[PDB]
């Protein structure tokens, strides 16, 4: 059954925490663990980082933490590095169910020369590699939390939530789904439909697949899960199979859910949104509907939630 979480007072706040810690005085958190989430055929390493904030930096699902990697800002000598934001991949209780830790899902940004394929570590992403190189006991300068776009609307505990993720964009949805299905949260008993669409390069690049597959077996009437493996599958037009192609496979069901009030969420690569828009426009046209008018209504009704970068 559902996992006991503590402390219940994390349910008491009526507003999300925002900017509890600021860049000039970050919170010095401590790494609990770092593990790779991916197999040897993944095009790069994505890691899961558990950070002990001690209950000092609580957050709500869908928010981000800022991380200030060590060193000086290259474009401002004597200045600290700029904050990098990471969508929190844990619930407010965290992976130890105690309100003391939060987790990040971090893709290492690695530079390869486009001609020779030669790596150049000096051009690798600073914060992503800092995080995935971290070890238990290391310190992390945390800021935030921040963000409200991806807060989970809980007013209707039987709402429908359609979650579209590419890569580490799955992060907020891991938190949503743990709150919906895994944790014993007495004041939020989810009885709606949660539908996760996840796009990753191949099977080895799947993130948290065992957890999501477990929800299919535990909550078959409340959870659906579809994957787009871009380098393992092709769409009906011959392109790499992307999440928008999976959305198209369920176009009638998704449109009906949207018409019925479903929330739809997009997180991950900003480049997926033009493709999604094109697909939804095409679906709508085949149904004799205007996607522009439908999207305008979804936005007006606060059903449309996008955080991509
Ligand atoms: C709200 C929000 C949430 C986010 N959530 C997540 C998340 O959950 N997980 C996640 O992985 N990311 C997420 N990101 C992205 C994250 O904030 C960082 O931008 C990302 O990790 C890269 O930061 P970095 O410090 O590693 O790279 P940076 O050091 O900022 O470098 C940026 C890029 O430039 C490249 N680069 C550097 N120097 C050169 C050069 N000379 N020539 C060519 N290229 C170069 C690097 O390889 C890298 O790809 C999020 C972003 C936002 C805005
Ligand atoms: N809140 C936020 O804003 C937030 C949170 C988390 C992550 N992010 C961002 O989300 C991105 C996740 O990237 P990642 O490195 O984890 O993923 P990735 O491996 O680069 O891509 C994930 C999947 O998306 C596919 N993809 C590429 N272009 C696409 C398109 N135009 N439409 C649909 N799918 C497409 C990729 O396929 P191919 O590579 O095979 O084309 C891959 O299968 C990062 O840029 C990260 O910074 C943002
Ligand atoms: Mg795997």
């Amino acid at each position: 059954s559902k996992v006991s979480v503590a402390p219940l007072h994390l349910e008491s706040a009526k507003e999300p925490p925002l900017n509890t810690y600021k860049p000039k005085e970050p919170f010095t958190a401590t790494i609990v663990s770092v593990e790779s989430l991916v197999g040897p055929k993944a095009p790069g390493e994505t890691c899961h980082i558990v950070i002990d904030h001690g209950g000092n930096v609580p957050y709500w699902e869908g928010q981000s933490y800022g991380v200030i990697p060590p060193g000086e800002n290259p474009k401002k000598p004597g200045a600290p590095q700029n904050v990098r934001l990471y969508s929190i991949a844990s619930t407010r209780y965290g992976d130890n169910f105690d309100g003391r830790t939060g987790s990040l899902c971090v893709r290492r940004a690695v530079y390869y020369d486009p001609e020779t394929g030669k790596e150049d570590p000096s051009k690798n992403g600073v914060c992503s590699n800092f995080l995935c190189n971290s070890k238990p006991g290391d310190k992390i300068q945390l800021t935030g939390p921040s963000g409200k776009i991806m807060l989970l609307p809980e007013e209707d505990p039987n709402a429908t939530h359609i979650m579209i993720a590419t890569g580490t964009g799955v992060a907020p949805f891991r938190g949503y789904l743990r709150r919906m299905f895994m944790e014993d949260v007495p004041n939020y008993r989810f009885g709606g439909l949660a539908w996760l669409f996840l796009g990753v390069a191949n099977s080895d690049s799947l993130l948290y697949d065992e957890e999501f597959t477990s929800y299919l077996k535990q909550y078959p009437d409340n959870f659906r899960y579809d994957k787009a493996l871009s380098r393992e599958q092709k769409n009906r037009s011959g392109g790499k199979m992307y999440v928008q192609d999976k959305i198209e496979e369920y176009s009638d069901e998704i449109f009906k859910l949207l018409d019925g009030g479903a929330h739809i969420y997009f997180c991950g690569l900003k480049g997926m949104m033009p493709g999604i828009q094109d697909t939804l426009k095409k679906v709508a046209e085949r149904r004799g509907e205007s996607w522009d008018q439908k999207l305008a209504q979804l936005k007006k009704n606060k059903q449309w939630h996008v955080e991509v970068s």
